């Protein structure tokens, strides 16, 4: 078995730097994890939720974490600190459970938000506040046997032990590196699937965008004129006959319906019914001028009025359309604000205004706020991917080969940035989590 001071590497000032850096990040790291850790127990509405049960537990790891490394870390290599033999192992099996608790806390936050964004209305019936803590438990459980092994009956005796790490074989770092990487596969690919979702929330074009304020149903409708009508306003009959309209919907559809179109359908009858409002706007005199300067997003909310009132009552609009051509968006904003239109549909009126004078669909964005806590959490894995990687690296390196002595220094450089990746994620979700910066306001008074 190698000698305890053999891991202890120090070339004089660098003694001193781990001193001063070790030190103030692991006491700042534990500070904001701790401003995290309560904050989530003293708001009402962020406790109850499971998301935040992830980003608690990722803190809980993290605090543990930036308390335990940082003292043995500071003790071991600048002050050459050896507690005891049995101590060792439950030192390092203590850093190897809080940090695999802080990548499997992650895990679940991006479980957590591929059934939010995969399975939506089906989210908060397969995941509640009880089984969010079940598998928090099992995580928790997985954490602790695969750490605290060493410990236990495993360490090196006839088998070689690692240079990195004292008393540890390279079979059981060999297991733990790819125990690590199974979660980081884990990770990768369920958040690969949660960019994927949350591109198809905030992905808007016309149908996505008339679909919330006409309002798509695949049953025959009535819409608030009195009128039957099908999927995203397609009005079929002024008549108070529902076979009539049932039959205008069999004459438009080209089948036998019996009140009920497909999804492809509606779309491509929407299609029709967009061809024939543009050449519409096209074939009117004062709409054609506005419709020309307009670009691919306000061009589509021009068509989402002449969906709602006509080509005749658009027209009508000569204040607004005049600014609209004149790209005076702020002053086309409030003078629509004035209008009839507005005091009739104010909800549908603020949206299409809005996409006037921005040029963006975040007036039709879906899930906002639940897919911005998906953004927070990208950011986090970044920054976890980031410092992770090379220190994981050298312990792979380890088993392959014998590495000397400045490879040996060059892990403990390494190793003070898993100190820092605890300490930069808190501030992460001091900037991005809208919910945490609201509360940021009212929790600490
Ligand atoms: C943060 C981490 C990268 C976690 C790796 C988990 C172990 C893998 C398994 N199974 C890590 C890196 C380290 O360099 C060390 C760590 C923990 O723990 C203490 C107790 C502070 C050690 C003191 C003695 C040093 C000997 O050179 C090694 C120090």
């Amino acid at each position: 078995a190698p000698p305890m001071k053999d891991y202890m590497i120090l070339s004089g000032p660098q003694k001193t730097a781990v001193a001063v850096l070790c030190t103030l990040l692991g006491l700042l790291s534990a500070l904001e994890n701790v401003a995290v850790l309560y904050l989530i127990l003293s708001s009402h509405q962020l406790r109850r939720k499971p998301s935040y049960l992830f980003i608690g537990s990722l803190a809980l790891a993290d605090f543990l974490a930036s308390v335990v490394f940082a003292c043995s870390f500071v003790n071991f290599h600048v002050f050459h600190g050896v507690d005891s033999k049995a101590v060792f192992l439950l030192k390092i099996g203590s850093v190897t459970m809080t940090f695999t608790a802080s990548v499997g806390s992650l895990l679940l936050a991006a479980i957590d938000r591929y059934l939010c964004l995969r399975y939506p209305p089906s989210y908060k019936a397969l995941l509640t506040r009880g089984r969010a803590l079940v598998l928090l438990g099992i995580m928790w459980v997985l954490s602790a046997l695969v750490s605290y092994l060493p410990l236990m009956g495993w360490t090196c005796c006839p088998r070689p032990c690692s240079e990195l790490f004292p008393l540890i074989p390279n079979d059981y770092l060999l297991s733990w590196l790819l125990f690590i990487a199974f979660l980081f596969s884990g990770i990768i690919y369920t958040y690969a699937h949660v960019l994927w979702k949350a591109h198809q929330h905030v992905a808007s074009n016309i149908f996505e965008m008339l679909r919330i304020d006409e309002g798509l149903r695949l049953k025959i409708y009535k819409d608030t004129e009195g009128y039957y009508t099908i999927g995203i306003g397609h009005l079929l009959t002024k008549s108070p006959s529902l076979n009539a309209a049932k039959s205008e919907l069999d004459k438009a559809i080209g089948r036998n319906t019996n009140g009920v179109i497909t999804k492809d359908e509606a779309e491509k009858l929407f299609n029709q019914d967009v061809d024939a409002a543009v050449r519409g706007i096209l074939r009117n005199a004062k709409l054609k001028p506005v419709y020309d300067s307009l670009d691919a997003v306000r061009r589509a909310a021009l068509i989402n009025m002449v969906f709602q009132m006509g080509e005749t009552g658009v027209a009508g609009f000569t204040n607004s359309l005049r600014m609209l051509q004149q790209k005076r968006w702020d002053e086309a904003a409030v003078n629509l604000a004035k209008s009839r239109w507005y005091n009739q549909t104010p909800n549908r009126a603020k949206r299409v205004i809005t996409t006037f004078r921005t040029g963006t669909w975040d007036a039709y964005a879906r899930m906002r706020l639940d897919v911005e806590l998906a953004k927070t959490l990208g950011l986090v894995l970044a920054v976890l991917l980031i410092c992770w990687f090379p220190v994981l690296a050298l312990m792979a390196h380890s088993l392959a080969t014998t590495l000397s002595d400045q490879v040996k220094k060059a892990f403990a450089f390494c190793s003070m940035l898993c100190l820092i990746n605890s300490m930069v994620n808190p501030v992460i979700y001091a900037l991005r989590s809208e919910e945490i910066r609201s509360s940021a306001h009212h929790c600490l008074a």
